[PDB]
């Protein structure tokens, strides 16, 4: 009897970074129909799919004939994994931040592109929102990519404080998604606490979020575990040497901590080299109000907002080498739907409360 | 010695959507004696049984005499997995909703059929009571499963509250049955919490049935940590990120939270974009008491009495294109069943509180 | 079909000592593609990788076709782990320590090679700073290891006492990494420490790092389990015999305990044959605020540190004969790099709280 | 392709009595260099590796080109444990002593032989130490042997009392070592008691060592709930039926129970058949202090110090008739070190807080 | 290559009632080596072994050769599991009875006789000791004895009450060796109550061994879980019903409850069909210091013992059928030893606290 390609399966895997064993299953069965006839091809809307259908039919046959398919799919997710460990010790940081942005150009050029659904005015009155949350934005963008590629020893986290609808648990988000990584929730008692601060392994960066502090019950502010508990991973946080994680012996991630207007103790203020207060502007909850595509279509959470963001205000020059042709691709096709003067318009636009689209 | 097909078994699984290896493993097994003198296949009342027994007769024969069946059939429920995996990815909600529409259509050609044992204007007298509940029930359901389709972030929740026997209970489990999904219960400490809000895993919605307060004892309300806990899952609720469940990183699904009259914090009220508050009516409860079959044949709670809702007063343009034809079969059948004045006069019978059908 | 050789696997896991499945799986399928047009080789800066990718290539394309992959793994990591059970028996303390010194030194030729990127001038201004931590260090770090290899009973504790940014967890973690071993955190529940004191099987040397007290809130120290934990293992402490160990029967290994400035009770403080107190230094502290590449490159953590120090004012006779030949190319190294005269006048600048580095 | 012999490794972990499944593969291991050019053969200072070396070479070649090592060696493992099994029910007690007794001789025949390091007069001033320690000294040993050899039910516990550095804690530790057996911690609460109780299935004997009370912190004695523990274990101590222990049915092992000046319940003193009080003795100490190879080489710990006293104080009749010749070559190797003259003269040194060894 | 035969190995347990793997596996290989030159079957003292060797020997070759020994034993000690789920349902009391008193002859048959080391005199002495314990004592056990074969819901528990060296636990565990079962401690919390209750699966007879009380303290008895357990277990002790144990849906064993003098609830106290009283006596304590052996030999918790007693008083009818001719052959023996007149000298030396034997 014929015999499945295993390399063939791990070779899909690895070019689709498939982490989940069901996912690599499901989606190397659906290459087994022909790919002449194949309406997925057809439709051209999922490169997991379109790109690897002809390459994988012949062997995808076989596949679906297999007494153990588990079996083939676990060693897959297994390379995987593996390449991983494997790249965790030996890439750059600043190489790792190169492949999560391959990654979000990958989503961009589809979504944005002949198959696709997303309007990129949309996301350009994202960028214009987001660029009126802080001064400089652009520049805090850049800081913050700086500070977690260098991941320098207590000088790799940033604390976002201030109440709710004031951005800063959708700027972390949008971070977070421009990075890649986790987000962590430390308000656990410190039994559990072991197994979510697992959650970092081989991570680029995390965000512990909406971490909670003790007894601002009179300012309305929930109880929680969260700032005694960072207060006592000063390791963790410091980078300084490498941690036991359980769910690995490496450095914790870098990245972002996002709390509520608390009292931070002295010692656990000391872990951040930055802080941005975040305080609610009416003007920009109006202009949101207004531009609901925002809301629906999470674009003020993602990471292709901010890489939009960083495309147009950044030269060629501030992005790695490996990049370069498809930041001058992308910067040809935001000059064609949006200028520097229409641009300032939206931003206008958010100072008054107004629709960004007019 | 002959071979099963695991493949066949496989494609069994996954035209009866079968997520349990046991139920699988003895459906399989039925299918091993001669379909031409089949009791089951003749009497015609179990479709996964009748519609696939001829299909499966030779290779349930082989399936009898394996030494491996448990191993062949969680193959075949690890595929039907794999595919849902595919699906909660790739899939629309609205696609989601017409699978679910599909389903409940099936069962519905089957009870209301030749060799079926439920009575249609049974179920159009659960309508009458239903679109009674409240004012433009119709629109309520239509406007539920637009809010379930689109999954607005921070838009996605509805809170029903109410009394017992105030109907919240039996409208939010016919809707999670329209919808298809899960009820969680989150009156358990935080401690065993990450385990219950796993039940969500590639769920279409979910239901927060029967949420708890506290100090409530001097209104005979009992004790519970529900609301507590709720108001610490704004991630879960908002949808506005991807959580990491345990028991995938996902979209929590968006739903319902149903609960008695407690005292809701101000935080939690902002996660719920409606709030429908159930009173008790004494026309609803006499009406239902006169008309037993409704309580016996588990009428109120069935997604299949808010589909002949829909299926009675809304257009076909009102469905998505790929039911429209089982939808004017179904608008046919009713018609010739009861008519607009009938309809008109099982509701006054329900506002008189007497029994529905006369 | 061709088989893989498990045999030489295992052999590649123990030359590399590799103690991880998933990365032992991706080193070894990294040797698949032909040495003669390897980037990676022709880089030469993964020893782990070049040394070994002429002699595993043909070897790791059948690996590449295996259906078992984690097996041959799992088998190779068992026989390093395998290896490391008969060491611990039956190799001296002093050969333990020249392979840790064996290792580091590999490390040295790399990073300060033809093929590094670090600036061995800036760690031999690491050097100069913990020189200037306590006096006589070079001593104090010579006698340190005199106490780990000669692990005497009641006599192979050191107590690092100090408040924070006095030196004392950078000096600890800067001996552990020059000995090998695992940190510890004791301040957990005694319900948690036996898998926490778990971490020592078979480990050169323990740190429990941070261990907190009670009752000292009035001068700003946290409250924690650590002191009391340790005053109860007391047998850990002694090495007069051996312990049972979850996670084997071994004595607990030797090591430093560092602490802010709590009580310590008697009997605790009896297990310590060395207290040394770190006070802070304005001009230690200065020093290192003007010389950030110490901190940006993790240099004062490090064992390659404190080893280059011990190679910069210890004769060759100082060090096991074993590794004399690579003490005298490392000394004939760092004397074209700085002299007695310059090593001074970095220290004098240590002592002004100003750069190192002119 | 050529079979690896099961039964061979079995033989080999049974004549080394290994129970450890990683040591047993890496022991293993390195039998498959040819015996010729073996340099640990030639350094003859491991006798399980030299005396096995040559007879198991060619199966060991085999065997490092096995793809099954860890089950080979599991088999081998399992086996030494049904033996241990067998001997645990067929075995007399006598028998076992004798057991342990050989094996004590077989370490003394290679640490004090031609390719040995140990020194036997420092050994010898440790039997001195040792027998100044109690009055009778020899005759306590021989009536504590009996003890444990006879395990007659409510006669089969001592209880060794006094504050630190008082050598209860090293006399009761000598006393495991010379019959071989596990200490066990009960200060923990009874919930974790019961898998700490299990380390006792197939010991020959067992210590709880540091047994603590309650209410003695006005005396700086630590709280603990060892001695409510103990109490409620009178089926353990009294040993007249078989316990149910878990981690099978038998004999809870008889030992010792050592433990600080705390108050001892009535109902626990009466599972003591002796009571041996240890105080603070000046000149033990200052002796100790002056003979400091007694500490660093855990001399006084040590059952072959305390085999060393029974064979230089008691006749070869004293002694089981299958070790009369081992005791006889022994008995003359002490005569060419000591004399019944110079071994007085050590204990007078031991009485004045002198060095041992003049 | 030859195989060997499982169903020899099976047979084997089955023939010793082995439930023990590594027991089986060790008893097993012991046949491997010529029964000819076999110094065990020589000796003649362990019947498991000497009955059995040469029917084993070549299949125990075999299986030293073996890849698969514990497998192989795992299947032999499930078909003694297996035999034992059958008896338990199929067997009636008076036959599972005459099996446990079919054990205790072959015992007493192998430690009275040639190759034996028991004195039959001792043992007799034992039944002299505990025929003076309660009145008419042969009656006492006679009458349990018909108590657990009859096992009468709620007639089913005998309660044994009194201080400490009373003679209840011994009683009590000479009862249940001589039915054969298992001992339980209740004193532990509820929620590791169930792990305990399910040692009582197809069990003949349980002990609740020493069960305790609350606020008994100022008697100086003390506290525990075990009356309030007992208490809430009536369904249990009842045996009106199966109950669901955990480890089986069974009549829980019916048995014993001893205990200090606590006070027993009214709920509680109607649960036991009878209650025995047991005071301390001086004489019997007086005897048995003068009588040593007893303690020595573990005579009085024996059930050869109590067998003993009954064959000495009760006539041959008072015995099932099935083991006449075996009661025939101990009576016979019995009357070489003693008479009616020197059983009476005995019991009189008992009263008057003298040794049992002059
Ligand atoms: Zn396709
Ligand atoms: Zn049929
Ligand atoms: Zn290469
Ligand atoms: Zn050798
Ligand atoms: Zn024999």
């Amino acid at each position: 009897t014929k015999q499945v390609s295993w390399k063939l399966v791990t070779q899909y895997a690895l070019d689709t970074k498939c982490e989940d064993v069901f996912l690599l299953m499901g989606m190397y069965l659906n290459f087994q129909e022909a790919p002449a006839a194949c309406a997925a091809c057809a439709a051209a809307d999922q490169p997991n799919h379109f790109n690897h259908h002809e390459k994988h039919y012949y062997n995808a046959q076989i596949f679906a004939d297999s007494k153990n398919q588990k079996s083939i799919c676990q060693q897959a997710v297994d390379t995987v994994a593996a390449k991983q460990r494997v790249d965790s010790l030996h890439m750059t940081r600043e190489e790792m931040l190169v492949e999560r942005f391959n990654f979000l150009l990958d989503k961009m050029d589809l979504i944005f592109g002949a198959h696709g659904n997303a309007v990129l005015e949309q996301y350009m009155a994202g960028v214009a929102w987001i660029h009126c949350l802080l001064p400089q934005m652009d520049t805090v963008i850049y800081e913050f990519l700086k500070c977690i590629v260098l991941n320098i020893p207590k000088k790799r986290y940033w604390l976002f404080k201030g109440p709710i609808d004031s951005g800063k648990t959708t700027l972390a988000a949008a971070l977070l998604d421009l990075c890649g990584g986790k987000s962590l929730n430390v308000n656990m008692p410190l039994e559990r606490l072991n197994f979510e601060l697992g959650v970092g392994i081989d991570q680029f960066m995390v965000v512990f979020e909406d971490v909670k502090g003790t007894g601002a019950e009179s300012r309305d502010l929930p109880s929680g575990h969260g700032i005694s508990n960072l207060d006592c991973l000063r390791d963790y946080l410091d980078g300084s040497v490498k941690v036991n994680l359980e769910r690995r012996t490496q450095v914790f991630p870098p990245g972002i901590v996002t709390m509520n207007e608390y009292s931070v103790p002295r010692t656990l203020q000391a872990r951040f080299v930055r802080q941005i207060d975040f305080r609610p502007k009416a003007y920009l909850r109006k202009s949101l109000s207004c531009s609901e595509y925002l809301l629906e279509k999470r674009i003020l959470q993602s990471g292709m907002t901010l890489l939009l963001l960083l495309i147009w205000f950044r030269p060629v020059a501030d992005f790695a080498a490996a990049i370069h042709e498809r930041i001058v691709q992308w910067k040809e096709r935001l000059d064609l739907e949006i200028s520097m003067y229409t641009f300032s318009t939206m931003k206008a636009n958010v100072g008054m409360g107004a629709p960004i689209l007019d």
